[PDB]
């Protein structure tokens, strides 16, 4: 249980769960 993705790290669409805010904009989440 560390918390979530960043506006720097490698997520998805079920991969990898990213913070409040942040969608996987094509592989690094971006800050909306």
């Amino acid at each position: 249980w560390l918390g979530c993705a960043r506006v720097k790290e490698a997520c998805g669409p079920w991969e990898w769960p990213c913070c409040s805010g942040l969608k996987c904009d094509g592989s690094e989440c971006h800050p909306q």
